[PDB]
RNA sequence: AAGGACGAGC
């Protein structure tokens, strides 16, 4: 498990909030090896967020199936750290709900990726798409869940085997666009 | 949406 696996990004936390009481707070779910709150070098003012980097990528599901968190009297927005090396790539930073699953061919079915993906988050649906024309599959489809973060979890490995199928999985973007 | 670490002349 490298760090960016175990490594959340925390966003809209109080001006008064410093590294300890980030700490203090979320290792009731384990032990951190990093914790930082980002401040102005001129002002030395926090920015509003932070990092925070637990020991293994269970204590990270823990803290994030956990929620919400509040700290210094705030509702924080935590969200799985996305590689350094991903800034600035399209969509790098987007937080959506809806999963995009492609590779899937003509043999797989909403059950499929319900029995697949569920242990992830809760589902609300799940869009296997379709030629309009033929009815034919297209050979990808959506999966829409209650929460952001299945879906962030999810794409920290690119494959994922579902009914025989090395499918790639990325995060939902507007048709739209695009 | 990045300070550190990984990797500062160790």
């Amino acid at each position: 498990e490298k760090e960016q696996f175990r490594k959340l990004f925390i966003g809209g936390l109080s001006f008064e909030t410093t590294e300890e009481s980030l700490r203090n707070y979320y290792e009731q779910w384990g032990k951190l090896t990093d914790c930082v709150v980002m401040r102005d070098p001129a002002s030395k003012r926090s920015r509003g967020f932070g990092f925070v980097t637990f020991s293994s990528m269970a204590e990270v599901d823990a803290a994030m199936a956990a929620r919400p968190h509040s700290i210094d009297g705030r509702v924080v927005e935590p969200k799985r750290a996305v590689a350094r090396e991903e800034s600035g790539k399209p969509g790098a930073h987007v937080t959506v709900k809806k999963l995009f699953v492609g590779g899937i061919k003509e043999d797989t079915e909403e059950h499929h990726l319900r029995d697949y993906f569920e242990e992830y988050g809760k589902i609300d649906t799940i869009e296997i798409i379709t030629d309009r024309q033929s009815g034919k599959k297209r050979g990808f489809g959506f999966v829409t869940f209650d929460d952001h973060d299945p879906v962030d979890k999810i794409v920290l490995q690119k494959y994922h085997t579902i009914n025989g199928h090395n499918a790639e999985v990325r995060k939902a973007l507007s048709r739209q666009e695009m």
